């Protein structure tokens, strides 16, 4: 079985909140069942102040340099969208995705808190407040630019949208990430939120109204919910059709089926209010959308706002859309993300979305935390509904592991998912050693070092990691820096040597490159075939000489030693030549000449060809020969030297000289930040 | 010819300027080529400091008590949000369209600027600033809302998204609204985007950056263009499938063939610069999916910022995308609208299209002020281009009259258009003078009086209106308030009279309804199968007695007078107890009597239609009698009488009891606000 049409898989993730600095950690947190808040609660004035670890500490932090901000730039510049773009690139890289460059359309999708940096800390600083210019002040803080940021950073020209629905930002932006993708716009999307609070934000002031807990603790579900607890947080996650996934070597995390946005409209007690009907309305959606039964849902994680009325309103949303399950179908089960990080404005919907697909991919469901006695008015004992409060195993059923995940946001906009296991991967990978070309690249020679140990450990660390898909994933995964290092390895052992003795080279801008072809250079059919398939131009030149166009690989097969020399001589330095006309001088060697004549451009390649088939020959350093190693082989080695030396590739033309089959994206060490703070104080 | 499946129908529109109160009067401002900034430039330290018109002095005013506002709530919630709901409410109105119920799925697109309220004002009032609580501060000017708060009060339940996109927005929004369209996930989408600027804001001082025009003027593509000049503005569109909206009787006033929406990306030589690549990309992305060649286009809508760079840029993509057109043909339009009204941060785009949709129904080029002289960089003069500086009329070709809208935000997010000229309308409508059921409804008598009034003033004025739409306008297009009037009349003449004669009849609920059912009430076939067709329950029941489901008009043909009656009769009071079980008393007389037994609950359906097919009868006032009246109207003062004592009616009842064809939904007076001003003072 294959994935459906409108399914889409998430391929990355990433997030942060206070004291949690990657996806890793959160899982952590999750598994452990831990609450980042750690609040403190002083009765006053007959209220409840209460103190909280609820401020991302490090959101001063940026690397400015790296992104091309000045430090003015910098310190206007929102930590939220700062932190938001630092955390892009990281996903990128950590997906298998060079961050800079993107060979299919990408999209973004994403929204951001008002900037309490502006409002609190720019907004009392009168000096840098006009000293550097009022428009790039709001280039600095309006929403309208976390997107346009990104977009400039990555270099991004997809659809590119800040997307803005109180607590389900994060989720609508999923939708209209996942819209996006099935209509065409985009063949792959960011979509996520940001929600920092500033330290004048980290206490509050409990009134008793409900909204706000008491105790600084979200009781989601439990009788004693007395409100939810506004935290920072930051989530993301990288999207694109399943089907192209599937065979994009991506690792699928999970799979959205269906996705529904909605507005609880005028159904409701007061704008503030929760909308039964509309929760309902938009979960019925989607599980519509998604073609699944409640009853072949297993989780619901909820939006679980702690909020007594909230709470029971979701609750009784769901016992109207899910109903009555199966004869001793087990229950179902219910989970809540707001517990452990707190409630974060903005990227709450998509905190769940991951908490969720962690509860996928590890296969539990993760407890939902201050939940020590279901709330009397849910009635949940008897109905066909737990609440999570123990890591369980998420048990196998005849159905696929589904999930639905709700967002539904202050003012009546909901967002609601249904999350699906992906497909079980049959991977009788015959893993073939085979040379494989690992590079690196940084900004200098310091950083390069340091990525170096940092894999080779992470190699280390994990014996299990396969070349191919290394190889594949620097090169296709990362950005050529102007240091780089270039290695043809076997295995992942071998390499670390290899790494070691390697030169570091920075690239030197149009020098001369020398070509040797010799005699004999006859790379595979694969090769050869996938070569020419990267370019028209010479797919037409050859289905030309061959007399069939389109290419196949038997067409090739039949050609002879001695010319497929030529064809393959010749298409190669054509493609480089193709991308960038770069300062290229030639020097054949019989069957070499040939190609060396018609690539110079003394003669037309036909011209040569019927020479050839004639045999009337003519008369940074790189050679193409049989002799000196494996044709293929010599061709890897040529690539490198190449890039070494500075040229930009196109990696296609080195996976196919590797032949690499089945490789694979996979999550290494990247890009080496070295980020200063960037701070706007509050003159009091 | 019929639409395509992909086109977007624009059927409403509404806008706001300073000094600009109405889409007509925008269309004013175009014809009259007016400037409304009016600027006024003062020399000022080797710069110009220059104050503008360029702040919607009616910001304040707001009726928050009847969109049931507190006066706080109104006070902190911003203005945009505020003129942007009243807006809506109206364009809803103006456009036919009830504004708090909605048969289809409406969704909700729109974007607004920063609240520089909350900004400059709110936030030196330290008083209000936390008396009425941080939480629904935000909830008055946190972007998110400004969708949130308009689903509420419209009682909206579709998607319901804040975009955001720099300059973009508006577009952006109509964009993913023709997007939600096309998907299926709303069936009417409103589009829209606003930015006010406070008084703070009025005046500017010239640097010579090149960014804001150093004599206030918006010289766009002109020599003289030194800059762009920011001002306060709303814009907002009411879109459907066009498809749809050719037979639910809309005044389609133009269609969006395709839409697009990217980013500069990285090709650009800074954040905010604008980049030819990407401009060039939407722009073609856009007329491909509207299947568009540039030859198909007459016209173009510029982005036309002001900055010499900008519209150099702008143009350079152009030129790109459109080439050279067929010989002899005559040369691309060029228009600009921010000349006319500024640079509208959010609703530029907004603005832009429906100044194209106006240049469209109106059949005319705009002019596009400040233009006296080409700027050389552009090269126009060689270019088949041509900048429309005089009203000239859109000449008529081969092809329909289709023009292009740019957006083009700060930050590279941009958006494009292409929007054509709706079908010619095959108006062939043998108007039927009629019955027809004329209802007035507002909140208390001096608004209903005003309203009279107000119809009555225009009805006088266009004697070409026709009836059958009002009538329908006033059920389908207006909400159903408290103190009612109701009126069945046979012209719009006839009308004025019967209005001020009628009672206004203040809904007493749950009052008796008392029915007594004639011996033949004998409606047509339309209406009785319309009714029927109004409920699967009845559909039914009835396919049961006629051993035919479906029902089909010929089948109910059959029937003798004496059971039409029964079967008519029923079905209305059935329609009715289904959509309200209200307190209704019966009483029959001859075959009357067979219907009351069943809907009294004395015997089944089909007890009675065999007791009456076997001659066996029985033993706020409402009768249903050929007798008295052609059963049809005697059915329409029923409904009527119903309505005005308070019931709440399925308008379809009516319009099927009304029979009347080709009905069409049109621009009448409504809503009658009295709005208060709302507003916070900064206290200095």
């Amino acid at each position: 079985m294959t994935y459906s049409e409108s399914d889409i898989a998430i391929v990355g993730m990433n997030c942060r909140y206070p004291g949690v600095h990657s996806v890793a950690a959160f899982e952590t947190v999750l598994r452990t069942g831990c609450n980042i808040l750690d609040p403190k609660v002083t009765p006053s004035n007959g209220h409840n102040h209460i103190t909280l670890n609820n401020v991302y500490e490090h959101m001063a932090e940026f690397d400015a340099n790296f992104f091309g901000y000045s430090r003015a730039e910098a310190e206007i510049m929102d930590p939220q969208q700062r932190v938001f773009l630092t955390c892009a690139w990281e996903m990128f890289e950590q997906s298998g995705y060079n961050p800079k460059q993107h060979d299919a359309r990408v999209g973004l999708y994403a929204g951001v808190s008002t900037s309490f940096y502006l409002l609190t800390h720019l907004m009392n600083n009168p000096d840098k407040l006009a000293q550097l210019g009022g428009l790039q002040i709001m280039v600095g803080n309006d929403k309208d630019h976390l997107t346009s940021q990104l977009a400039y950073r990555l270099n991004i020209t997809g659809p590119c949208v800040t997307v803005q629905a109180s607590c389900a930002t994060s989720l609508v932006a999923v939708h209209l990430a996942c819209e996006g993708l099935l209509s065409g716009q985009c063949d792959m999307a960011l979509a996520g939120g940001v929600t920092f609070r500033m330290e004048e934000q980290r206490s509050y002031e409990s009134h008793g109204d409900g909204l706000q807990a008491e105790d600084g603790l979200i009781h989601t579900f439990d009788a004693q919910a007395s409100g939810t607890v506004y935290s920072s947080g930051l989530g993301m996650v990288l999207l694109k059709r399943a089907t192209d996934a599937q065979v994009q070597g991506d690792n699928i995390l999970a799979v959205i089926k269906g996705s529904a946005i909605n507005n609880d409209g005028g159904a409701r007690s007061g704008y503030t209010v929760p909308g039964v009907d509309g929760q309902e309305a938009v979960m019925i959606e989607a599980h519509s959308l998604a073609e699944v039964t409640p009853q072949q849902i297993q989780y619901l994680e909820l939006h679980g706002s702690g909020t007594p009325l909230g709470d029971a309103i979701e609750f009784a949303a769901i016992k109207r859309v899910f109903g009555t399950p199966a004869p001793n179908a087990t229950p179902w089960r219910l989970g809540a993300v707001k517990p452990n990080v707190g409630h974060v404005e903005m990227a709450s919907g998509i905190t769940s979305l991951i908490k969720t697909v962690l509860s996928l991919t590890n296969r539990v469901f993760y407890p939902t935390l201050n939940f020590q006695r279901a709330n009397p008015q849910l009635g949940l004992e008897d109905s066909p509904f737990e609440v999570v409060s123990r890591l369980t195993p998420w048990p196998e059923g005849t159905t696929p592991r589904t999930a639905g995940v709700s967002a539904f946001g202050l003012g009546g906009t909901n967002a609601h998912l249904v999350v699906q296991a992906p497909l079980s991967t049959p991977q009788a990978r015959a893993q073939q050693m085979g040379p494989c070309v690992v590079v690196l690249s940084a900004k200098n020679h310091n950083a390069l070092e340091q990525m170096q140990n940092a894999l080779l450990a992470k190699l280390a660390a994990h014996p299990e990691i396969r070349l191919q898909d290394v190889a594949y994933t620097l090169r296709h995964g990362r950005f050529s820096a102007p240091v780089r290092k270039c290695v043809i390895a076997e295995n992942c052992t071998q390499l670390a040597r290899q790494l070691r003795d390697a030169p570091m080279v920075e690239a030197t801008t149009g020098c001369t490159i020398y070509w040797r072809l010799g005699h004999r250079f006859v790379v595979a059919l694969e090769t050869l075939s996938d070569w020419l398939a990267c370019s028209e131009v010479l797919s037409q030149a050859v289905g030309q000489l061959l007399e069939h166009f389109p290419l196949e690989p038997a067409c090739l097969q039949d050609l002879s030693p001695a010319q497929r020399t030529f064809i393959s001589q010749y298409a190669l330095i054509a493609l480089i030549d193709e991308r960038e006309t770069l300062n290229v001088v030639l020097c054949g060697d019989g069957d070499g000449g040939y190609a060396a004549a018609v690539l110079r451009g003394d003669c037309t390649l036909e011209q040569a060809w019927h020479r050839l088939n004639a045999g009337q020959p003519f008369d940074c350093s790189l050679m193409l020969d049989d002799a000196a190693s494996d044709a293929n082989r010599t061709a890897l080695e040529a690539l490198g030297q190449l890039w070494l030396a500075g040229v930009s590739l196109d990696w296609r033309w080195v996976d196919a000289a590797e032949r690499m089959l089945g490789s694979q994206r996979i999550a290494l060490p990247g890009t080496v930040f070295t980020p200063q703070r960037y701070w706007v104080e509050a003159v009091r």
